[PDB]
């Protein structure tokens, strides 16, 4: 019905004003962000991976925000920023897209982008999909399953992009058995 | 967004209860009908094939609603359900899943289904789609793009169920250029 920012939800004044309104009209579901595209967890992760390069805020008590939705009934979607990763992708460089000129490949506001061809991301993204899971998170849906919009350098490996973020998200669905995952196909045929 | 069946936009009361709702609250999108999953075009449909089958029903004044929401800045996805169709599969049966024994396949509720290894059925949801973007509907939102849930038969032409449904969306894309198109992944990666 609603996407709904850590931010807003990590407020009690805005967490009732969501629960008020979705108990006295059709909303009945929240997308609630578990990693925007800032690239941090918003919430405290105990994922080794997170804590080690900082990647988590304070954002929302996760645990307090879900059981409150959930005593009322209202399905929590959690939103999963993929490749669009400024934190991971320059905590850990050889995770970048690549410039022709050598080096990590920036876009216009001078952000970092991990590479989805380096499948070494993967198990990163998914485990923090696995930790929400275990949290109480209703369905996890991925977003920016993409990579950036001539300065940009890959390996392919042989495989076309649409080819590759349709393997990252097999990966997803084998890793997370029993979870129902969303994503916009439109986002991968373009 | 919010989901709304043509029958329910088709009530100048319940069309008027959901603008009120999005102009004082963060709702800015709604999700409508154009064809459910029983069959029908819930407006007046001008295609020749949808007409001549009867497979339109006056759920709703499309041009009334979309005027309606447009004018106070609500996006309006129009959702079109694809292969769970019992019209055009019992109307035009060359188009529909058969059965192993012998007929047209039937689910638990007695309902045939469209073949999608049948390209024959493919211009035909196309076409709904152009008249929904001619209509006004800002975006396209394409469900049931699958197979039903050891008793149908296709002829696969030596293609996986998930490839026959991946060239039908990429030839939505060729077909309908420029418009914004949605669907769900993991309504095709299992």
């Amino acid at each position: 019905a609603l996407y709904l920012t850590g931010w807003t939800v990590g407020s009690d004044e805005r967490l009732q004003h969501y629960v008020d309104l979705a108990n006295r009209t059709e909303i009945n579901a929240y997308v609630v962000d578990i990693k925007d595209d800032d690239g941090y967890v918003g919430y405290e992760s105990n994922i080794p991976a997170v804590r080690e390069i900082g990647a988590w805020k304070s954002k929302y008590n996760v645990d307090k925000v879900l059981k409150t939705f959930h005593d009322n009934n209202i399905h929590v979607i959690g939103r999963l920023v993929c490749f669009k990763d400024p934190v991971l992708s320059s905590k850990k460089p050889e995770l970048a897209v690549k410039s022709v000129n050598g080096g990590s490949w920036r876009d216009n506001h001078n952000l970092t982008w991990l590479d989805p061809y380096n499948k070494d991301s993967w198990p990163y993204l998914i485990e923090i999909a696995k930790e929400a899971v275990e949290k109480g998170f209703d369905e996890i849906q991925f977003d920016y399953i993409r990579f950036p919009n001539k300065s940009m350098s890959f390996n392919t490996g042989g495989k076309e992009k649409h080819e590759i973020i349709n393997e990252f998200l097999a990966y997803a669905r084998e890793q997370l058995p029993g979870v129902v995952l969303s994503a916009d196909v439109f986002g991968i045929i373009l």
